[PDB]
């Protein structure tokens, strides 16, 4: 059925022929809990590599719109926001990627998780790529599970940049991340830092600490992946204004009250399934300023953040809080 406009008024204020083109990576995370992030108070150093990079802002109060991939991911790109979002018609609404594409931003979505849950469906098929495949993903033979790794989504991104030379570009990288129940499969051996590790599929039967250890090892691999995504962006910082946004789709229960995994209806899902990390990084020269770390934020902040990163105004989100500020220091 027809696309419902939400941002027919949208205007891009500046074009990449008159200022530096902009190149952004949005890491769409998976199953990561805010309270297992070092920066949020967790006693283990689960993000050591991000800790070494200047310009990373950690957001300590971010709540997901839902508890599953199918519910959260479309809402993350929505104009409706969590309070009026309808998962069953999301696919036919104009979303933020539709707006950016029709204003001239080149969109790419690589997926090592599942798929875009309808978000990419109106855009050309070539702009979505399945990186769960060992033909597309060159980093699947580093572990005994033969599991394709998130970092494999960075291979060959330079081909995309070259094919879109001088244009604005937004690249979504959809992580496997911390998906369970088999946390121990989610990371290569170099990240097996917390030990012993639950390597059984029935989580209630593992010793609790061993379950936490596997989960935290998987976060170390995500810390690595985000750090390498920033390092990749940094190779383009002379020609492009580069930024990286990370937000997880939802959190995870880890045995509290005997609850495991996620997906529970929002009305009674525990807070562990809704409190998510978010990080924002930008190069010094972009002029983008992050919001305060402790801003009360939700998935509703993503769409206005993506629009602002490309200098796009849309009436529908004019009052929303974003991850980045409206005011610019000169
Ligand atoms: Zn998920």
């Amino acid at each position: 059925k027809d696309t419902i406009y939400h941002a027919k008024d949208a205007v891009q204020a500046t074009k990449p022929d008159m200022r530096k083109p902009r190149l952004v990576v949005f890491v769409v995370g998976e199953t990561a809990r805010a309270d297992h992030v070092s920066f949020n108070g967790y006693e283990r150093d689960t993000f050591p590599q991000l800790a070494k990079i200047d310009g990373v802002t950690n957001f300590s109060n971010v709540t997901s719109c839902g508890t599953s991939t199918a519910y959260s991911v479309p809402c993350m790109f929505s104009y409706l926001g969590a309070d009026e979002y309808d998962v069953d018609t999301a696919k036919y609404q104009e979303n933020v990627l539709d707006t950016l594409d029709r204003l001239g931003v080149s969109i790419l979505w690589r997926d090592n998780n599942s798929d875009s849950k309808g978000v990419m469906d109106k855009l050309p098929k070539a702009q979505f790529a399945d990186y769960k495949s060992a033909t597309n993903n060159a980093i699947c033979n580093t572990n005994p599970y033969n599991e394709c790794r998130d970092v494999g989504m960075l291979v060959g991104l330079d081909d995309f940049v070259a094919a879109n030379n001088g244009k604005d570009m937004l690249i979504m990288l959809h992580q496997m991340g911390n998906h369970g129940p088999a946390y121990f499969k989610r990371y290569d051996e170099k990240f097996a830092k917390f030990t012993p590790v639950c390597e059984g599929n029935e989580l209630a039967k593992c010793e609790h600490q061993s379950l936490i250890n596997a989960y935290d090892n998987a976060l170390l691999a995500t810390d690595d992946f985000i750090a390498q995504s920033i390092q990749w962006l940094q190779t383009h910082s002379n020609a492009y204004d580069v930024s990286m946004l990370y937000v997880s789709d939802h959190g995870e229960s880890l045995g509290e009250n005997g609850v495991y995994l996620h997906g529970m209806p929002n009305a009674f899902a525990p807070k562990e399934q809704r409190s998510v990390p978010a990080f924002f990084w930008t190069d010094k020269q972009t002029g983008i300023t992050p919001m305060a770390t402790d801003t009360v934020l939700t998935h509703d902040a993503i769409t206005p953040t993506l629009l602002k990163l490309f200098d796009v105004t849309a009436d529908k989100v004019k009052d929303r809080t974003a991850f980045i500020r409206l005011e610019h220091h000169h």
